[PDB]
């Protein structure tokens, strides 16, 4: 099955600063606001279509990762799509969930962050702990970004 949500949020930051936090600079942003992430690392992959990375976490003292893949990037649309495609961190009832973002401008020199959430369940239902468990995941990430950008302009 597949399971879509879309996911709207306003932000103050410009688009193109948000932007290049969300992707460029995410491997980078996301260990220092999300405690349980060490590290990330490109495993598979030079930045082309395809690049995988593996984003290593503890949990609950046990080490364990997600594995990320790249499925598109357009810097001059400020549009980038994702796939969270296997690893301990991706519930055993998925395929993966792949992700849809675009930062629109927003008033006043802000954003608008558009996300399309899509859950590839291995049958035909989707459990509500595993795409509410996600969905505070995801929303999260681009909060923790996001308040990492406006607490850090300078970063």
């Amino acid at each position: 099955g597949i399971f879509a949500f879309e996911n709207e949020q306003s932000s103050t930051v410009a688009p193109a600063k948000l932007y290049k936090a969300l992707t460029k600079d995410s491997d980078e942003i996301v260990p220092k606001v999300i405690e349980p992430i060490q590290s990330v690392e490109i495993v598979e992959g030079n930045g082309g279509p395809g690049t995988i990375k593996k984003i290593i976490a503890i949990h609950d003292g046990h080490t364990s990762f997600v594995l990320h893949k790249l499925d598109a990037i357009d810097e001059a649309n400020l549009t980038y799509n994702y796939s969270i495609i296997g690893g301990e961190g991706l519930d055993e009832s998925l395929e993966k969930i792949s992700y849809e973002s675009k930062i629109l401008p927003g008033p006043d020199g802000g954003s608008i962050g558009k996300i399309n959430v899509k859950f590839h369940t291995k049958g035909d239902v989707l459990s509500e702990t595993v795409r509410d468990q996600a969905k505070f995941k995801g929303l999260g990430l681009f909060k923790a970004i996001e308040g990492y950008v406006l607490a850090h302009p300078d970063y």
